[PDB]
DNA sequence: ACCGGAGGACAGTCCTCCCGACTGACTGACGTCGTACG
DNA sequence: CGTACGACGTCAGTCAGTCGGGAGGACTGTCCTCCGG
């Protein structure tokens, strides 16, 4: 049922046999069944919890930045830089 | 499929006919079919838009103020409280 | 080879709506008091 | 004066109705695998 890391990336049918499978035995390959990777729950209640948090921060930032491209700031990645910027408060 | 407003509110089978229906007609009430309520899409792309912007507003918030404040805002429902928070600077 | 997307089992929504519990109201029964008669 | 009967009032029990938890289930959209171009 779970396919192997590689068959997964290569997208071919997996034989699925453990410990090494079809191809991964053949091409003498590093065959892993990596564990099931978590996501946050897609439920309505959780969408809504997260939308309520986002609204409140969104509101708090309308007052910090009444003037624009908050989105400019939101895209930056550098900490010094962002902080150099803000010290134009 | 859609039940009338009153049957919905009361949770009894609706006849659903046109215009009115059995119990609004009988019981003497103004039977309505309200529009479905617009909600946000519960897709994964959309939960991720929203979790990942909330995260980045949290990251920026923390260059400006202490983490203990993050936690307060993330819970406030009152617009005076979100603003006062900011006023104690 | 490689990878866009078809295919499909599955996760979880989001409707209408049946069913059970709880509360209120109404009716009946009993008890107590008051009046009348011996 | 004392006893008995009737009437009224109060309490309990039963039934009905209504808010509610939530079952049922069609459906929306996920999130895998792996086809075939
Ligand atoms: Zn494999
Ligand atoms: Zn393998
Ligand atoms: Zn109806
Ligand atoms: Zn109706």
């Amino acid at each position: 049922e779970q396919a192997c890391d590689i068959c997964r990336l290569k997208k071919l049918k997996c034989s699925k046999e453990k410990p090494k499978c079809a191809k991964c035995l053949k091409n003498n390959w590093e065959c892993r069944y990596s564990p099931k990777t978590k996501r946050s729950p897609l439920t309505r209640a959780h969408l809504t919890e997260v939308e309520s948090r986002l609204e409140r921060l969104e509101q708090l930032f309308l007052l910090i930045f009444p003037r624009e491209d908050l989105d400019m700031i939101l895209k930056m990645d550098s900490l010094q830089d962002i902080k150099a910027l803000l010290t134009g408060l």
